[PDB]
C-alpha cells in the first residue's frame, strides 16, 4: 500500500507527531465519515510514543484516546479553511487518528493539528480513560493541548 | 511491587487475554476506582494482539476500545459474585484495563472476563471507534463479545 507525507514528523511531549493522506476511505460505523465519492483524501494524525515517553507508553506504541481537530487552508486562497474533527480507528496498518476530506483543488496547503489529551473537557473519549497516579505504577500528568503545522502541495489521487 | 499472575493468557480471535492483579492503584480522574483503602488489588485485563491479527493489529499492539466486564467467585464457598466493569487506562508499563476490587478473603476464586468489541451495544466506546472497510486499507470484522476464564489462589498483597 502506498500513502503520501505531510511535511515531516515533530516530536513533542514524548510523542512523534505525523500528518500523512491517502485516497478515501470507508469506515465501519457507516454514515460517519463523508462519502468517499464526495471526498479527494482521507488524512490521518499519525501519533507513536517516543522512548522514555512520560505517561507510560512503550516506544513505538499508538497514542489512544486523543481527539484531534484539524484545519486545512488553502495557500492563497478564496476558498473558507477546511476543519473537521478526527476520529479513532483501525486499518491493515494498524490504528490511526482520521478522516474523509474535501480539499479545494491543486495547491499548496497549510495543515494545523490541535491535539487534546486524554483528560481534556474538549475530548469525548476523556471519561473512558484514565492514568495511574500512585508512586509504583503511576505516570506523569498528561500534556496540555498543543497544536502543529505544515506545509504540503497538493497534486491529486 | 509485585504483579500476580491469574492463571496462563488465552488466545483468541487474534490476540493474548491475560489476567493479572496487583496492589490497589490510584487513578486521575479520582472517584472512579474504588479507593485503593477500600479494595484488596487492582485487577488487570491484558489483551495484546497475536501474529496475523485479523482487525489490523500488529503483534504485540494493545487492542484499544474494548469494554471488559468481570465476574470474581470464591470457589465453591459462602459469598456472593464479585462483579463490575473494567476501565482502559495507563500506568508505568503502558496501558491496560483494570479495576480496584475487595474481595473476600485468602483462598482460591474463579476470574471470568467478558471482552465486548468496538462495535458491541453495551460498549460505550462505539461512536468513538472505527474500523476501515474498503478493499485496500480494510481489515476483518471485528471479533463477537466472548468469555474468557481462569482461578487463582489469593493469599494477600
Amino acid at each position: 500500500m502506498l500513502e503520501y507525507p505531510i511535511g515531516t514528523p515533530q516530536n513533542l511531549a514524548g510523542m512523534e507527531i505525523a500528518a500523512v493522506y491517502l485516497q478515501p476511505i470507508d469506515m465501519e460505523p457507516e454514515g460517519h465519515m463523508r462519502k468517499a465519492s464526495e471526498s479527494d483524501i482521507h488524512i490521518e494524525a499519525d501519533i507513536h510514543a517516543l522512548s522514555n515517553n512520560p505517561n507510560g507508553y512503550p516506544e513505538g506504541f499508538w497514542v489512544p484516546f486523543l481527539f484531534i481537530k484539524y484545519e486545512i487552508t488553502k495557500v492563497g486562497g478564496s476558498g473558507a479553511p477546511i476543519t473537521g474533527d478526527m476520529m479513532a480507528m483501525v486499518a491493515s496498518d494498524g490504528p490511526h487518528y482520521g478522516d474523509n476530506v474535501k480539499l479545494q483543488g491543486p495547491g499548496k496547503y497549510k495543515v494545523k493539528y490541535t491535539i487534546y489529551p486524554p483528560n481534556a473537557k474538549e475530548n469525548p473519549m476523556s471519561p473512558y480513560y484514565g492514568r495511574h497516579t500512585d508512586r509504583e505504577t503511576g505516570v506523569r500528568p498528561w500534556f496540555k493541548t498543543f497544536s502543529v503545522e505544515w506545509d504540503f502541495t497538493y497534486a491529486g489521487i
